[PDB]
């Protein structure tokens, strides 16, 4: 159907591979989810580059099932805020349940989300649960959720790389209202919302620790 | 429950932010899924650094619901190969269906997977659909699949950054046999399998193109 071509690869000497892999780990390790974000301007060129980076993700059968909806308009951001705070309040009060609520205590999150106003840019990542071809026939988006999550991962990496912060959020039950507000089609579903900017001078994060290597990696012999 | 501490941030001057974001895009853009992988040795230090990088992912309510199972043993890799080829053959013949099969023609994939033997290292990413606390009580892993996929994304980025290649694979219906072979617990499920190494001198990729920016980005006023 399409042509297959020689793959062109950039290879480093081993020592540099070692250093690169270490530095990249050290860089990503400094990524923390930040819930206090400055209103300070960020260059749209950088925002575009991080979205381009996300778009380089692999996807099931090459379907690229993602839409990155960018919101900079203050009225639109605030509209987004109110929807989310409204739904999250019901979430904390009742819909998540006691266990989940208890599970969140360590993070000190609640239903008020100031960052949705203060962050200069919001990125809403929509997955396309199926697509359409040019003739208007439906196309299957194999593993679209995983594919879009991988893209989101790349996006997260690209933000850290560029010196920006965010917090990956899942505004449970806000999806349908957000879809309508933002004029997205019925086959798109909000996956995560990323408020983007610099951290506030007064930003804090929970003193969480990541697992040791021997807690996430298992090597298997015979 | 735990303490909240000042967040420490590394910030660049804007111009450098621009250049960094561009270079990182250009680096990731050169990532392609590679299905022809050399048996040449790769430093385990690098493999560990890419797994460490994956492990830095955010996760729902801080649950880190992932297990990276590393396989270098040739017997064990071959065992993995046979399970997958066996299941994939049924997949192409019958289980995926005509539409999916047609959808894969452009990639020229079939049920034979030489890379599972030739790649010096296989990484099987397992999601923990729920976890256990130290007392043995069950813990909920909120959005574990998304959380693990995001980790996989970071892993993919880390591989490209270190000059390694792979192909993200989903060996449909091979999950249960693979979990048993590899001694993983019942609450772990194989998400993707990544064969890792250098590309074969003769590696090819389909001449696919990515969407234009204006095809993935929408700005809303
Ligand atoms: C969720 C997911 C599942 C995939 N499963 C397979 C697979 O089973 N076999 C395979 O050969 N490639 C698989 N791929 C790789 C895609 O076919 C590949 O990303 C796509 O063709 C675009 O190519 P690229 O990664 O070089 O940009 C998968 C990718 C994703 C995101
Ligand atoms: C799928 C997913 C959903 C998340 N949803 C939220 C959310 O709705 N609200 C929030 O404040 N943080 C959310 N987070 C962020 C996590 O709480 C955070 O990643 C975790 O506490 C560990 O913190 P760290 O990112 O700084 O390592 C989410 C993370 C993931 C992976
Ligand atoms: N897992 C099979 C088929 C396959 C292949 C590529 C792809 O993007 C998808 I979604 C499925 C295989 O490995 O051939
Ligand atoms: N979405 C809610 C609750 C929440 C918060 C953090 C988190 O890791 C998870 I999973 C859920 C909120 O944003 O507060």
């Amino acid at each position: 159907s399409v042509e297959h071509i020689p793959f062109s690869h950039t290879r480093y000497p081993e020592q540099e591979m070692r250093m690169r892999s270490q530095e990249f780990y050290e860089l990503l390790n400094k990524r923390r989810s930040v819930r206090f974000i400055s209103s300070e301007h960020v260059p749209m060129e950088v925002i575009e580059n991080v979205i381009k980076a996300a778009g380089t993700a692999p996807s099931g059968a090459h379907t690229e099932p993602w839409t990155f909806v960018v919101v900079k308009d203050p009225d639109m951001k605030h509209k987004i805020r109110e929807i989310i705070e409204e739904e999250e309040e019901i979430n904390y009060m009742k819909r998540m349940g006691k266990r989940w609520v208890t599970d969140l205590k360590k993070l000190r999150t609640n239903w008020i989300k100031e960052y949705l106003d203060t962050a200069p840019v919001l990125i809403l990542i929509f997955k396309q649960v199926h697509g359409f071809a040019a003739n208007g026939k439906k196309k299957v988006h194999y593993y679209n959720e995983i594919s879009v999550s991988i893209a989101a991962g790349l996006l997260l990496a690209a933000l850290q790389n560029a010196g920006l912060v965010t917090v990956t959020t899942t505004p449970l039950n806000a999806g349908p209202r957000l879809r309508v507000l933002l004029g997205r089609p019925s086959h798109e579903k909000l996956l995560v919302l990323l408020p983007v900017g610099y951290p506030s001078r007064d930003a804090t994060v929970p003193d969480l620790k990541r697992k040791a290597l021997d807690q996430i990696m298992v090597t298997v012999h015979h």
